């Protein structure tokens, strides 16, 4: 069935290849997607961007499948509700563990019993801010997150993973403070599907600009701001 495309794409090309590829249908977010890959070029997506964008958002979902997560935790999770990110191990202020993000929730995954800790569901979230401490040459990169009338930030030590997330997550609390607003769910099936993406322009981008240019697909961020 699907190979990978050959030739430069143009725009049509570009939405028509990636709908054959079966990660996204939707063109209009399909459209958000080249434009956050083109973001300072020209407006064409060559076969090594498109192969590397394509292979970053398959190991992100090969990663996410992968996933231990303990059965006390699976079984408090929602009907459909799966992981779709898994970070690395990383130091946060509830322990080592691994931050894995669902539709609905974060949850850090860390030793011994019972195994994971609820962050936060994108319902309950009342600030996200990307922070980095300073000490001489020393610069530790840091997300946080503070929950609706709970006093303690959750703070993880995500390293160069940092700014990501922070895009990711506030991009996942928009969209769930749209659907709220709106009693429509497919606001979070499409922040989660704009999360995935920006995932995946950030492996496939490689620079410094990266972020911005996966700011392009936080359609609901963007308009928050």
């Amino acid at each position: 069935n699907f190979e990978l495309p050959k030739k430069h794409m143009q725009l049509n090309d570009f939405v028509k290849r990636v709908q054959e590829s079966g990660i996204v249908k939707d063109a209009v977010i399909i459209h958000r997607l080249f434009d956050a890959l083109t973001f300072g070029h020209e407006k064409q997506i060559d076969p090594e961007t498109f192969r590397d964008f394509y292979t970053c958002w398959k190991e992100t979902e090969a990663e996410a499948q992968e996933v231990s997560l303990p059965a006390l935790l699976m079984e408090h999770l929602d009907k459909n509700e799966c992981v779709y990110k898994l970070s690395s191990s990383v130091k946060t202020n509830r322990g080592v563990g691994k931050i894995a993000m669902t539709q609905k929730r974060l949850f850090l995954l860390t030793e011994g019993r019972p195994g994971y800790v609820e962050i936060a569901t994108f319902r309950n979230i009342e600030e996200v801010k990307n922070s980095t401490v300073a000490f001489l040459l020393l610069r530790i990169p840091t997300l946080k997150i503070k929950t609706v009338a709970k006093k303690e930030v959750f703070e993880a030590n995500l390293k160069s993973e940092c700014d990501l997330w922070h895009l990711m997550v506030k991009e996942m609390w928009a969209g769930k403070q749209l659907a709220d607003d709106h009693k429509d769910p497919q606001y979070v099936q499409q922040a989660l599907t704009n999360v995935l993406l920006m995932d995946a322009v950030v492996g496939t981008l490689q620079s410094p600009s990266a972020i911005h240019a996966a700011s392009k697909l936080a359609y609901f961020d963007n308009m928050k701001k």
